[PDB]
């Protein structure tokens, strides 16, 4: 399970998204306007058991602009579901 650096592409844009909407939900960084998740984007795929390749699912880690405040989001996504969570939002922080 290492990690992969991905596209900046729609895709990657909708998790940030997703990501900006969860922190907006939070009340921790206060009201904020995604603008977009730049470079480098990464996936790690989680396993359901070790030595084997089923997938559980995927954590990424996103480099968020919004309310032109640079955030690093971490998001996982069910494999089966596709269900996404918020699990860190932080920033402002230094460009990647």
């Amino acid at each position: 399970g290492e990690w992969e650096e991905i596209d900046i592409g729609p895709f990657t844009q909708n998790l940030g998204k997703f990501a900006v909407d969860e922190a907006n939900k939070r009340g921790q960084y206060g009201r904020l306007t995604f603008n977009k998740v730049i470079r480098p984007c990464m996936k790690k795929t989680i396993y359901e058991n070790e030595g084997f390749r089923e997938i559980k699912g995927y954590e990424y880690q996103l480099y968020v602009i919004a309310s032109d405040k640079l955030f690093r989001a971490d998001i996982s996504e069910d494999y089966k579901t596709r269900r996404r969570k918020l699990l860190r939002f932080d920033g402002p922080v230094p460009p990647p």
